[PDB]
Order: structure tokens, then sequence, then C-alpha cells
């Protein structure tokens, strides 16, 4: 039997390189799935973190946690994933500190202590994963003019 | 220019037509039945957005006259992301089946167009939110070489 | 019925944009299929032309014509094609003149009148074409750690 | 550096493993039976290069102890082209079938590994000629703007 | 000639980054072809104090696929004209300024380019190297 | 700092084109990291007569995906040393010269770079725009 560790490994690798997850919240933003850049600590396992601003629309609507579905595809479209879990704000200075880098620093005027800095977390309990391979159709012979 | 609705709509339809995969979920529900499906359109722009599927797809029995859905789309290179809002229903119109028929779709059905286990869904698209993936130049770092 | 005009059109479009054909000659160069940049006049129909140098190894071996098989793929691998026909030299000044452009000019010191300039032609009678689409495997649900 | 055999061999195996499609033809013949097949290798480098196929593939009945073949390969982006010379034969070794088995291959066979219409070809690769697709800068053209 | 120049504007319009001198900046042009080339920046940028009336600049541009390289020569000056700022404004430009169009840290530079040298860069198959495979 | 500089050499080693000034040229470096940066050209190139002992040059480099931009400052001079030409030689370099290593129209320039400023360019999601679809 093929154990599911291999799929979960392909998913985490893909998420760490490609990053974008389209986050849809039921009853907020018309359910529109907005793309945000995921950051994870290490190579595998959540939580999935998203750097944002305090004036982001979702922040007022999350409360203690709002259930979400994340639409993920690898760049190149070899893997699609539906990620389910809960989204909430968790602007934890220690987490910010650990995830901080020059790319994240670009998005803030004041750096780590920028009052407009907010961090969202996705606690993903499960995901559905579809591999997308190529398939060659049958060869058709044609006279060339 | 690049941010106007006409250029964005044009890029969207161009990417959708060549890349096709839309992650479709039923709006306003517990289990959205989110899954990736292959978009097809007649022509180069404009809906409806059609999806070939099996009669036993979880979504089908929930649709009726049409249910509101969100379709999460990304181009293959990740240069464009689109969230598509619209109404989804089954419209297995033989004439539409004929026009949209191609060898790729042919491959999925052993029984062909007469396959009893065939369904064609139409997404009558209302609007889309479109996000282009741009770039951010970081602060320069002067370094010595050798 | 799907008429074969559509396939032949996809092939010619792909050949005109992507250009590279891997040309294998039986009994010459160990049968190695060498990539060369194809040029065609107009959007469709052969002959398929290849700019080269007079000191190219194949030139001495072609004679009046040597049968070839061209391996072609679109950039992105959505179409594969096996092209059969005959390859020969045909350094026709009038053809050179018609196919000439700044990209071809880059490859020659003396331009059109460079004595080292040679042109090969492939008279393709037929091709076998395989479309290569994507296929989504069945979704697998996984608990995320 | 980039033109040395080790770097070129490394790029080849990397491209072959991710892109897979090789156009295989029988060397020294009238009808080469050229067709695109999916290369698989165990590990990240080194042959044999394995190809899953149907027992009714035209090549199979011609192979015997092995026949010399040429495999025309290109990376997906067209940055590398490789012409692979080697010997091709059938080696439907159950143990190899097991190791190379994956859901993509699984998809092609309704009967699975026990499918009577299953064959596994091995290309024992001897050498390859590798052509990188570089670039040529044209002569500059000074122009007025406005 | 005209086809070549069009190729340059199309690339500049989609890829935008020009190395002006010495730093990369994001170009914007109104319409498909022709200048002036506009650069949104901040008042605290080094070049502003150095430009004055308008100084001579050299720009290094390449397309994203490296299929075109261009050397742009022109006159660079500040032209923070509210009229142009309104026309050029969009949600993307708006994202760089906390204070919108009236953000006191906003500045706009216009580059009036006179000449350019454009080197196209075609793909080219390199020499075939034979390698024993293991 | 060290990681950033390595990223620049890797990009330069794979993408090669540097806009030195004003024209694009193909860089070559021996090993993974560090200079000198070598440029194969011809004796009839304009810069050769202008370099003499070695002149100060500014180079504009960008990675092929535009994920890194670099401003390179250094000393450029001719150094057509047969010893280096032999080490740097390969079938690709050989393709530019009808006369091989002894081609009288061959020249080699070395750029001794002292400093560089490197701007990384990350991808960034732009503002979402709502559009009615037809």
């Amino acid at each position: 039997m093929a154990d599911p560790k291999e799929l979960q490994d392909k998913f985490w690798k893909a998420l760490k390189s490609d990053r974008t997850v389209m986050l849809g919240l039921d009853g907020v933003e018309d359910g529109h799935a907005r793309p945000m850049t995921a950051q994870i600590e290490g190579d595998s396992g959540g939580p999935i973190w998203f750097f944002t601003s305090k004036d982001n629309a979702l922040i007022a609507m999350l409360g203690q946690g709002r259930r979400v579905i994340g639409a993920f595809s690898s760049k190149g479209h070899d893997l699609f994933a539906s990620i389910s879990g809960s989204l909430r704000e968790d602007t934890d200075p220690a987490v910010v500190d650990r995830l901080w880098n020059p790319y994240v620093a670009a998005w803030y005027e004041g750096g780590k202590d920028d009052p407009k800095l907010a961090l969202l977390r996705l606690d993903a309990d499960h995901a559905q994963i579809w591999l997308n391979g190529s398939s060659l159709l049958a060869g058709i012979k044609v006279l060339l003019g």
C-alpha cells in the first residue's frame, strides 16, 4: 500500500516553495478566495502563517476563529489541494521574530515594531490533494502539405 | 492601464482558456465539496464556463435551478489569481456536449457522448476578483566582492 | 468526425513558434537526433528550412536526399510529433533572401553572401502527432500535522 | 564549467526525471516506430531508463536480447536537448514493476500489476549527446524615442 | 526599426524595472508606445536633490525572459504634477502610499528619453557534447 | 550578507549578461563564487582602445526571472592571457571564433569588481480588483 506520508510531503514541499493559498471565508468578502503568501516554520507541518496589516478587512471578522477552505496549486499545476481548518489573528512577537526575513521586512515601514503589522494563522486539520499528471493521447498520422 | 477592468478581464479569460483548472466549492455551506475541475468556454472570452463531469459528482444533486459558487483559479505560472462568483447548475445539452467535445474529454468517457454517467455543469459567471502577482524590490545591500 | 486539419494546424503553429526539430539520419552521426532551428515560409506548410554552415558534417552525407525522422515537441510539452521525409542541401539565394532576418544574420559574418552559409531543406510528406493533456488523479484526504 | 561532462550529465538526469518524455525509435531501420514514452529511473541519476508499456507495442516484438535505439529528449522549457543512445529490451521484472509503480502508472492499467497487457522496457543507456539552448546577442540598433 | 522600438515599449510596459544611474526603479508609461517614462518614488529618495532642473541619466533595461536588452539615454527630473498623478493612479500605485495621492512622502519623476540602443537576444542551440551515461 | 552575495554569483554564472558602460556582454567566472569576471570579445570591439591600463566601469545585471538586480562597480582591462584562455576554453566559447584560440580577432577582458549593490526582487500579490464578467 502507498502510505499517505508521501502525499503530505509533496504538499508541504509545494506549499513551502510556491506559498500562495486562496483563502475563502463563509459569510465574509462574498466568500471570495483571496490569495495570501503562506509561511511555515521548518519544511513540514502547520500552523500556516500569513503576514498582513492591522487594517485588513478579515481581522475584524475572525474573532476567536472562523473556519476556512484554502485553494492551493503548485506553480506549474502538478498538484492541487483543498486545505480546511480555522483562520484567526495571532500577532505573536515571538512568531514574527522567527518568521522575519528581508522579503517580509519589505512589506513594513517600521519593521517588526510597525503598529500596522498583523499576522494571521491557519490551523489546518486536513487537506484533500489531487495530483495532476500528463496523459499522452493516441498518435494520429497526418499528411503534411 | 494594467489595473483597468478590460485588461484584467482579457488576461483572466486568456489564462482560464489555456490553464482551465478551477477549484469549485458550493457557497454558504458546511462541506463546500471543493474540488478541481476543467473549465471550457466557447470562443476566446465570455461565459458560460462549462465543466464536464460524472453524474455521481457530489455537487450535482445540490444544484437544482442553480446554486451560488466560488471558483478559485490560478494561471499555471502563478502570475494571476481569480476568485469567480456565479451560479452553477447542470445543463447537459446535447448540442453543447457536441461543440465542447474534444479528444481530451473523449478520454474520460468510455461510453462517449451517450455515456449515462456524463454530466455537463454550467457556471454562469457573475463577477470575479482578480489579483495579479507583481513584485516588490527590496532595499539594496552594498557588499564587497572577490 | 474530427477532421485532421485541426491537428495539422496545431502542429504548424507549434513548429513556427518553438522551431527546434531533432533530426536523426540513419547511418550518419550514430543516428543521433541533433536539434536544429526550423524556419517555414508563412504560417503553414513545408518545406521546413534549416540555416547552417558549409562545413556542417551532414552536408557531405546528404547527396540528392537522405530520409530523416524529426522529433518535435512544443515548448511546454502539450504536443509531440514524429516528422518523416527527406533532408537535403538547397542553398538557394532566393530562399535565403526570403527567410533572412536579424536573428539569422547574427549567425553569419558576411551576411547573405557569406561563403560559409548553407541551407538545408526537409520535405516532410507526413507526421505522427500526439497531444499531451493533463489528467487529474482521484483526490486523497490527508490529516495535516 | 557548464560544458564539462559532469554538469551536463547532472542537468540531463534532472531534466529527464522531472520531464520524462523520450521519443524512442529503433536504430538502423526503415520504420523506426518512433513514439513518445515516459522515462522512469530509480533514484535521481543513472540508468537503466525504464518505460511502462502495453504488450502490443510495435517495438516489443523486435527487441529480443536488445536492439540499439536513439531516444530524442527535450526538457519542458526547451533549455536542454539530449539524444540518448543505448540498448532496449523487455524486462518485466515483478520486483522492478513494484518499485516503479505509482498512481500515474496505475492509471494506465485497469488490471494493475497483474494486467496481462503490461510490459516494462529497459533502456540500458550507453551515452548521450547533450545540446544546451543558449542565446545569441544581436547587433545593437540605435533608435530615437518619443 | 519601428517594429524593434515597439518591442522595447511592450517589454518596458510589462517588465518595468529600469536600472537608472545607480538603482532599479519601476517605470510607467501612458499608452502602449512612446515616452515620457514615469517613476513613482518618495521625497526622501537620493536622486531628487541631485536632479534639480533635470539631469542626464543612463538606464539599463532587460526583458524578463532576457530576450531584449536596452540602453536608454534621457533627461530625468521631478514632475510631481497632480494632473499626471491622477491619470497614472490605480490600486497598485495606491498600495505604495499610506496617505494616498496627498501622501507628503510621494514624489513622481519623468524621464524624457531621446535615444536608445536595443539588443535583441535570440535563443541559440549550443554545441552538442557527447557524454558516457552511468 | 554572505548568502546574498552567493545568490548574485549563482545568477551571474547561469544568466551571464551584464550591461557594462554601454553594451550587454556575456560574463564568465572560474568556480562558483568570486571574481575576476571575464568577457570574451573581439579585438575590433570599441572598449578595448578606450580601456588602456584599465578603466572604471559600472555593470547593470539582472537575473533571468528578474528576482535579483545588481549594480557592479570595478576595473575593466584587456587581459588576453593564453593561460586563462586555455582554462576558460570550451566548445561554446570555441563556436564564436573561426580561428580557435589563435584567432587573431580574439580578445579577453577581465573585470576586477570591488563593490556591488544587490536588490532582491520578491514576488508580491497586488490589490484585488473586482470585475463584472460577460
